[PDB]
């Protein structure tokens, strides 16, 4: 017999060469040992446009409902892609609007293999990037201020009191942008990072340009410091660990020359462009796991990376590709294990570690996929296609579920 | 006889470790050679606190007039910067003031030696950033929300015209920033760094995170296709070369497994942050130039690092210090330089060149700074204190100037 969940998964499905990958795991990896229960959620852009934008928003309730949920990679429409798929508008980020809607910190780590050294001379131990989930430019306000003016930021409180700062004011066509965070979501982060470390009993370090942007930037900064200062500097001490702070330009100098081996508290942009940059330097873009931690007590599970629309162009070619879906297995592996955690169903967990396991393993003993085959030493036995990677694991749970 | 100058230099003085190495480098290496005419600006500080930062806009105005500044490594102050120094407020960036008031693109190249390794296996050539030094949160507007309310910009048009977009709506303290660029001076950047490309024989890369910032972010990069479409496409055809442009995260990944060459035109904050990265990575924060290439026709040479405060603090507990002068040394010899080509005075360009070229000589032959003795093959022979290097160095010019 299968193995038993006893509550779905919230499942989000997604776009392009993702969304190729995400069937076949199910099919080959999941479905032959596990009796899945999921709530199914399309956020395909297609479904997106069609419900404009609203199968987002109840998938991420959804997720609110039961408490753990498992992310494929999106399309966040630009205008090529409003032109590419007839879109009615260039519809907000679903990442940004479930991840406004639970809050909390990404934390994302490489997936490492012994037949892969990093990019970066010096890492031997893994970085994890702590990326603030919340705020900052992923809910904006922009304007083209097509004949320039005054540019201000004004915020009225709920009892009519009005604060204006003005930006510039141009005489020729400029662009404005705004964004926000709030405290409360600024302290969660601190916390989650700082817990992280003491988990992990890793150093953590932060970055922002507080110099620069002293109002905000330097909030974080303070916010960090005192929270580390009240609650978090003893239990630091006994655990032979250390918060580190300094400016976000001297923080990405010192990692290219550290071991690693710390996490990487970055605010929400940073940490985007960051987790791809440590990601990359470990192995490829597929060898990382993320997971989004609310304050709130929810989980989500995804990829680092996104659609892989570049091999989703060769597949509409009618061409094999050899796109990497270890990310996308880590996300249900990640997401099945904690559901089998709160819900006291231990097989389910000895599963994911057995799927976990097996895959290193595949690579390790020299069947790949291309990104891996490119950088790998000694070189690659087999270089696996998408499908064929995945029979190959598919084939050694048989074997062992 | 010493060389002779026909324009003088606007010399923009600066703090901590730097202000110290300052004088050390005009007195040892360029006052026994060149009768040295600059006008001089100390933007220390305290000079900036004395004059409410009115000797920032006192310099930036003298580098329009002379054309030509050299500018040393200056504090920017936060709050714990204003209590270090008791300061009446946090003054504003002196760099972020000078920038704004010339416009343009700052091109940061590491400086190569052959007996430093890059950190990041793959590279082989330079990576050059060409960073925007106009706008974004580099003027920027901030408020601190403490009772929440709607968060807005504004823009009044020279009409009266009112244009509002809301960021968000809270009921919890919250902080919000207001930032700004112009269509003119984004465009003048696609050009600096098109016209880079094709005089350095190399492509220009460039990245923003259009699908989520899609009024602002999109602007670049619909100006730089619209630019590039136009007016370089086959001038980069007939070159050799090719624009390539990608989301942002992409770009830091696939930058991880280039071999180098290629111009990286970065927005403003990306250029500060990967600048130091690239440096780093290729050597130390010491060992890459910057200057300042405005469209209205003024340079203005600096280090890319800052005052190297940390070792400042050594420097006042009566220690000698290992701080590496080589960037400050090659903002000198930069400027001379392209004040010597404007004034034909070719006798400055050539001492330029040997100062340069002896430089890297004594580095190579395994006398330098603590930096780079750290990273250093083979290991090197006399590791140098700041001013026993700048006496090698001197020394080196004594013998040829
Ligand atoms: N939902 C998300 O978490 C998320 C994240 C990022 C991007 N996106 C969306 O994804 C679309 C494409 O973005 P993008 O091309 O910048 O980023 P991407 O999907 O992360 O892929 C960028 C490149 O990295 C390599 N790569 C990424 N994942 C790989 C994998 N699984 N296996 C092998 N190689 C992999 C490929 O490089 P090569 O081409 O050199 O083979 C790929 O073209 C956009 O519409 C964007 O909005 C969504
Ligand atoms: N004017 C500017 O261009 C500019 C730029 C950056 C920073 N700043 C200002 O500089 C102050 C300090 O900033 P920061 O410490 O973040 O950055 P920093 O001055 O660039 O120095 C950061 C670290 O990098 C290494 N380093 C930098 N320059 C070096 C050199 N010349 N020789 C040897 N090592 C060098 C040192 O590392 P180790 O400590 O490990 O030896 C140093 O502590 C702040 O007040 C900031 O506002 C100004
Ligand atoms: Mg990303
Ligand atoms: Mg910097």
């Amino acid at each position: 017999m299968k193995i038993q969940m006893k509550t779905p998964l919230v499942e989000l499905d997604g776009d392009e060469m993702t969304r190729v990958l995400w069937p076949l795991i199910k099919d080959k990896l999941l479905l032959p040992f596990i009796d899945l229960q999921t709530e199914y959620y399309d956020l395909g852009i297609e479904e997106r446009d069609r419900t404009n934008d609203q199968i987002t928003i109840d998938a991420a309730e959804a997720i609110k409902k039961y408490g753990v949920g498992v992310k494929n990679a999106t399309i966040t429409p630009n205008q090529d892609r409003v032109e590419e798929y007839g879109l009615k508008e260039q519809w907000k980020s679903p990442n940004a609007t479930v991840r406004a809607m639970l809050d909390g910190t990404v934390f994302r780590k490489p997936i490492m293999v012994k037949n892969i050294k990093p990019s970066v001379r010096s890492w031997q131990k893994p970085i994890v990037v702590g990326r603030h989930a919340y705020g900052d430019f992923y809910k904006n306000a922009e304007i083209f201020a097509e004949a320039g003016g005054k540019l201000e930021i004004v915020v009225t409180d709920k009892n009519g009191k009005e604060t204006r700062q003005t930006i510039m004011e141009v005489d020729e066509p400029a662009i404005v942008q705004g964004i926000h965070n709030t405290v409360a979501s600024i302290g969660h982060f601190a916390r989650a990072c700082f817990e992280y470390s003491l988990d992990q009993k890793i150093d953590c370090w932060f970055a922002t340009k507080d110099t620069i942007s002293k109002q905000y930037d330097q909030r974080f900064k303070i916010i960090f410091e005192e929270i580390f200062a009240q609650e978090y500097k003893e239990k630091f001490a006994a655990a032979g660990i250390e918060y580190f702070y300094t400016l976000i330009d001297d923080v990405v100098a010192r990692m290219m020359k550290t071991e690693g081996g710390m996490l990487w508290a970055c605010k929400n942009y940073d940490g985007d462009v960051m987790s791809d940059m440590v990601a990359s330097a470990f192995g490829s873009l597929a060898m990382m796991s993320s997971v989004l931690v609310s304050p709130y007590g929810y989980f989500e599970y995804e990829a680092a990376h996104g659609t892989v629309q570049r091999h989703y162009y060769q597949h509409l070619k009618g061409e094999r590709t050899s796109t990497n879906p270890v990310a996308l297995i880590y996300a249900w592996t990640g997401a099945l294990r904690k559901r089998g955690e709160l819900d006291g169903t231990p097989d389910l967990c000895a599963f994911c570690d057995s799927l976990e396991a097996i895959t290193i393993e595949c690579i390790e003993s020299g069947y790949m996929t291309g990104d891996l085959a490119r950088i790998c030493e000694p070189a690659a036995i087999k270089v696996l296609d998408s499908i064929e990677f995945i029979d190959e694991l598919g084939k050694r749970l048989q074997q062992l579920k």
